[PDB]
């Protein structure tokens, strides 16, 4: 037997006993290659797993907050791991919409831990410009204290943005955090120490985190769907030279796809093997998706 | 701000609103005769109330979700560890804790397992030359420490685990405990540890990714010698007619010796292992509690 619960798509979709026209037109919005049928047969029923685990933990707050006789609101916390280009922004920005649908989750907020990574420049210094993803890349104390600090009650926390249309960290675009519920959103999120030798860290980001999920995909299909959202980024800077992917432009479709392999299978997928996939099975739920994105079978801790 | 809510002994104290039978009273006294009955009384009676807010609050989710998943699968085990440094009072605590959660109808089963029994034995330890390092990672067999909750969380019905014994200073060759519980405690000065420390051999899914609330036991470094070196003479008396002991060794010295000689054992071995390996840990605990002279706790810090 092993720690976890498991329902392939069939078993997860049973769960249904709940869209208006705003939040079929938000999810769209969100991405346009979303299917509306996955969202009501896997999402919606993913949201309500989460409010269940959510509430559960409000409940227990109060029964708490009057024993030990307390008088403060902490931020639930949902991280999202998973290989490059698995998925990890949709899903969150999907669960974040979802769960608004709620009248006691009224602030949801989303930060993605791209913007921890260490700046273009000091990143150089180091040697790492071809190691972005990788554990060396991020400055990991901040990741931490930043997760730490909310679950401290600290009011306002400030994270930094990193922009993938200049492919760096945004100089002065710190976002200010002010949440019922908080999702952290990275491919290094159940990471810890250990995958930190050079500069330890000995509190880990999921010992500030309350619910974990892992998108899990097959190397195959990873690779393909990031390719082909190289090739829209891309298209999307043709008439943009203050875009990174302008650089991208000048080199024929053809070629573009073998620098897109090569960015895959050098850097992303090495990461993936070294660093991301051993994390997998320290996540609450694992969401193991197919072709298309198709989800086929979804994995939750016992 | 910090992650935890902070409560000096009185502010703790203040949280019991319980009677203790005679029996419940002897029990106590057989645990330990030196634990405090105003102690257990001030401080062991409400953390175990506590333990039981959170154990019932899982209890309940537990049913809402199987009504959810519809998925009556077998109940698993809460499980609650307990950290901190050689002679802190882990086992003492676990004990008292043991025996006050029984407390309530729905835990019939309360079990305790001590992570000494995942120790690897003496001759494997000698050979990889690690004899004086009794509690440092590499003296561990982490492995199946993992295995060990990774099994109980994963629902198998019977679980069994090695047992080590501080009077023969081995693990017991034939002498597995077989655990069949509704909660299970689970103590040792590593369970808080993770994969960083064991790079030697390295594990991605840790001890703690199996416990549902763990404790960890602070006390200063002085105070812990003194626990330690006092702890270490009554097993020296305790074997002066034992020659079956591994404490007999130490009847051969005078007293003022045995002291200086259990001063170094902890200086040496289990104080540089709380710097390096233990106290890191620290923060990593749902709950710190924090001991002072005479074992009298001063203060409780809870994760908010
Ligand atoms: N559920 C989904 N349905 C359709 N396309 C998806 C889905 N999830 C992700 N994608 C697409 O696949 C690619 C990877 O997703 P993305 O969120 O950018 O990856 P990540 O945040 O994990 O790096 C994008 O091109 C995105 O539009
Ligand atoms: N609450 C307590 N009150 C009084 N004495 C205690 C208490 N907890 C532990 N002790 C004593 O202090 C020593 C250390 O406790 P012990 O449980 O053996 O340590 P550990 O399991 O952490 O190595 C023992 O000699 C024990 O009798
Ligand atoms: C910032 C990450 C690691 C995750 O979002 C990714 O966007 C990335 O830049 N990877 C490095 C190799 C590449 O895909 O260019
Ligand atoms: C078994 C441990 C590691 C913890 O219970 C400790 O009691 C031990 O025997 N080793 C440290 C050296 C000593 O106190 O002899």
């Amino acid at each position: 037997m092993t720690p976890y619960l498991q329902f392939d798509r069939n078993q997860w979709a049973a769960l249904r006993d709940m869209l208006s026209e705003d939040e079929i037109a938000r999810l769209k919005g969100i991405n346009e290659d979303l299917s509306l049928e996955e969202v009501a047969e896997i999402y919606l029923p993913l949201s309500r797993l989460l409010n269940f685990y959510i509430s559960s933990n409000l409940r227990r707050q109060a029964v708490l907050e009057q024993f030990l006789g307390t008088n403060q609101r902490i931020p639930y916390i949902i991280s999202i791991a998973g290989s490059v280009a698995v998925g990890k922004s949709t899903t969150a920005r999907v669960l974040q919409a979802l769960l608004s649908r709620w009248p006691e989750h009224r602030r949801v907020e989303l930060i993605t831990t791209d913007g921890f990574l260490h700046p273009n420049q000091v990143l150089k210094e180091r040697g790492l410009m071809k190691k972005k993803g990788f554990p060396e890349s991020y400055d990991m104390h901040r990741l931490v204290k930043f997760v730490s600090d909310l679950k401290s009650g600290v009011p306002n926390v400030t994270a930094p943005v990193y922009s993938h249309l200049i492919y760096d960290v945004i100089p002065d675009g710190d976002k200010t955090v002010v949440p019922d519920i908080l999702i952290l959103e990275g491919l290094n999120v159940l990471q810890s120490g250990m995958d930190y030798p050079h500069d330890p860290h000995h509190v880990f980001v999921s010992d500030f985190v309350d619910f974990s999920i892992y998108v899990d995909a097959p190397e195959d299909l990873l690779q393909t769907w990031y390719i082909n959202r190289f090739l829209k980024f891309r298209e999307g800077a043709f008439t943009d030279p203050d875009s990174y992917f302008h650089n991208y432009a000048k080199l024929t479709k053809e070629e573009a796809i073998k620098t897109a392999m090569t960015l895959w299978k050098e850097i992303n997928w090495l990461n993936l093997k070294q660093n991301i996939l051993p994390t997998r099975e320290r996540a609450s739920l694992i969401l193991t998706k197919s072709a298309n994105h198709a989800v086929e079978e979804v994995r939750l801790r016992k």
